[PDB]
């Protein structure tokens, strides 16, 4: 109960909440709440998501909040980013307004 998955075939609407790590390889429309964020190789999120950590392996364009962020696989982004810890891995291409975390 720490590592579900949505297949493809999924669609998020309006807003979800959960706990754990969450590999999803499908469309997300809404909000999203959760500790961990895996995205599947369907890499397709579009809406706000909030959590505390996060790992991309597709692409998600929109608004991300969360203080660990990691770029893997050609993962892309576009859209507004707010993070305060950030690693680019390659595979990482995102052309989108980021606000960097000063003080």
């Amino acid at each position: 109960k720490v590592a579900s998955l949505l297949s493809a075939d999924l669609t998020i609407e309006g807003g979800v909440t959960g706990e754990g790590e969450l590999q999803i390889d499908g469309v997300v429309k809404g909000d999203v709440r959760v500790g961990r964020l895996t995205v599947g190789e369907t890499g397709h999120v579009e809406g706000s998501v909030y959590a505390e950590a996060v790992e991309v392996r597709g692409r998600v364009v929109g608004a991300i909040t969360s203080k660990q962020v990691r770029l893997y696989g050609t993962s892309y982004v576009d859209g507004d980013i707010t993070h305060e810890q950030l690693a680019m891995e390659t595979g990482a291409f995102f052309q989108g307004r980021s606000l960097k975390f000063q003080r």
